[PDB]
């Protein structure tokens, strides 16, 4: 597979990857996250770990488990770290510490390199035997809930290194190496690969959507950070000026936000609130290819790979003005950054009325992703991070 990327990035970048890999051949690597299906992390690791094994690295991926009480606390930590808001019961921290002990009984941690993904398994560093520990942070920790951050920083400060998705998430209250590596698209994955028009038409018609009329698409969870209510409001304001346009919200399974979204949508039937299983990579691909304009109007976003996915398919993106959306959406070049539903509506109308601009944005989007956000560059920077941090350990 690794040899097939040459056509996108060129022989140089692939030679560099083989050389870093040669220097890492005798190291065992563990990745630990919280889900094997759906979400940015799982989608990265499903592509990146097979690439690592192909390069002859002893690379393994384990998933922690928990009671819904644990996943309640980690979800409240996630929101508290990103928004800086919420009351956190003192009990929440004991539940967390308890489930770090449990998973540390059921997951062997004798590797040369351990990558811990996001806050859920961060406490496993208590039970670190030998090897280089790296905290892979996928979320916005720039302005966190002081008490939840205070706690987590106690664990983060025992790692050999932190990886964040953009430099702006680097903390002045950590002394460990903080390295910026954005998530990437795999151009050959089922999510991103070329499709025949037939596949696109088939999948679009199946879900009741008209391929002859403009499609506005957000791919995201029915979650408050993605602001699906705000996307509806955006579409409602714009629809007055583009009465031929359709909205497709394409989610995967709180989930109270869905009902709130169905409500905010009541009285408009060109709004299609879809829910697919997390495996439905070709379906997302088809819809992103069928879209005229893609939205990712997140309130908070670590990166948002759905943006690079749309840009790679030469779609302009209206992105929320926050986190890693800012490094993907170059205002007026690859899309537009917005602070409100009203701004989103202005840019929706502008893009739908301006064909040549959408197409220019599209080309600039794909080139931006080529230069910055392809799996080959993520992989290369991962191997460089490992080489650097293992040598320091």
């Amino acid at each position: 597979m690794i040899e097939r990327y040459v056509e996108f990035v060129g022989e140089h970048e692939i030679d560099a990857i083989f050389k870093y890999a040669e220097k890492l051949k005798d190291l065992s690597i563990l990745h630990v996250n919280s889900t094997a299906a759906g979400g940015g992390v799982a989608e990265i690791l499903h592509r990146l770990v097979p690439l690592m094994r192909e390069l002859g690295l002893n690379a393994e991926w384990k998933v922690i488990r928990g009671s819904q009480d644990f996943f309640t606390v980690t979800k409240s930590f996630h929101n508290a770290l990103q928004t800086g808001k919420g009351e956190i019961p003192d009990e929440y921290f004991k539940i967390y510490d308890e489930w770090q002990e449990i998973n540390a009984g059921e997951i062997p941690l004798d590797y040369d390199v351990v990558f811990i993904h996001d806050p859920q398994p961060a406490g496993l560093v208590k039970y670190r035997k030998k090897g280089t520990w790296i905290w892979r942070c996928h979320i916005d920790i720039s302005n966190p809930h002081p008490k939840v951050w205070g706690f987590l920083r106690g664990y983060i400060s025992k790692y050999d290194g932190m990886i964040v998705s953009i430099p702006e998430f680097a903390r002045d209250d950590l002394d460990i190496p903080q390295i910026a590596i954005p998530p990437s698209i795999d151009p050959l994955s089922p999510k991103n690969m070329p499709l025949p028009q037939t596949t696109v038409d088939r999948i679009v018609d199946k879900f009741g959507v008209d391929r002859e009329r403009p499609i506005i698409l957000q791919v995201s969870r029915y979650d408050r950070a993605k602001d699906p209510v705000g996307v509806i409001e955006s579409f409602r304001l714009a629809k007055r000026h583009v009465p031929d346009a359709q909205l497709v919200y394409l989610g995967s399974p709180g989930e109270v936000v869905y009902r709130e979204t169905v409500e905010a949508a009541r009285g408009e039937k060109d709004v299609h609130l879809l829910m697919l299983p997390p495996n439905s990579h070709v379906e997302v691909n088809a819809f992103q290819r069928a879209a005229t304009v893609v939205m990712q109007k997140s309130i908070k976003e670590g990166f948002g790979l759905t943006v690079s996915e749309a840009l790679w398919k030469r779609k302009p993106v209206i992105g929320g003005n926050t986190g890693g959306i800012r490094i993907q959406v170059i205002n007026g070049v690859t899309g537009f950054l917005v602070d409100s539903p009203k701004a989103a509506a202005y840019y929706l109308v502008y893009l739908l009325k301006n064909k040549k601009v959408r197409e220019e944005m599209g080309e600039a989007g794909r080139d931006h992703v080529r230069r910055n956000f392809l799996i080959t560059q993520q992989l290369r920077r991962y191997l460089m991070a490992i080489l650097y941090l293992t040598k320091r350990h």
